[PDB]
């Protein structure tokens, strides 16, 4: 899971 | 779990 | 769990 | 794998 | 596994 | 593994 | 909100 | 709110 | 708020 | 008044 | 008044 | 009055 | 509200 | 409120 | 409230 | 005269 | 006369 | 007359 | 008079 | 008179 | 008069 | 031979 | 040769 | 040859 | 004479 | 004169 | 004779 | 792999 | 791998 | 491997 | 002979 | 003869 | 001969 | 041979 | 032989 | 053998 953003 | 925010 | 910010 | 730059 | 540069 | 910088 | 990736 | 990768 | 990677 | 100039 | 110049 | 110049 | 950037 | 950034 | 910054 | 914001 | 916001 | 903010 | 600028 | 500038 | 800057 | 004027 | 003015 | 004004 | 080259 | 070269 | 060269 | 000249 | 030259 | 000439 | 500029 | 500069 | 500046 | 990689 | 790399 | 790298 290599960029995640919320 | 790389990049990750929130 | 290399970069997280909250 | 990822990878960025200018 | 991850690059940022500039 | 991580790498950043100018 | 404003994000950037460069 | 500002988020930079450069 | 304000974050910079470089 | 945000920006005046005269 | 946040900017002003003459 | 934040700025202001004559 | 006003913002201005590059 | 104002923001000015390069 | 006034911001300025590189 | 000559007025620049960027 | 010359004026700038960067 | 040079005026700069920057 | 002569005037150049970028 | 001249003026030369960036 | 000459002016030359960065 | 070159010349610039910018 | 090579001249510049910026 | 070289020359550079700026 | 303002600007000459030869 | 204002700039001359040869 | 503001700038000559040669 | 990467090769720059500027 | 990465080789600059600038 | 990294390699930089400036 | 080999020139690289910028 | 070889050059590299910025 | 090899040069390399800023 | 001025510039040459393999 | 002025610039090589393997 | 002005640069070489291996």
């Amino acid at each position: 899971k290599i960029i995640i953003f919320k």
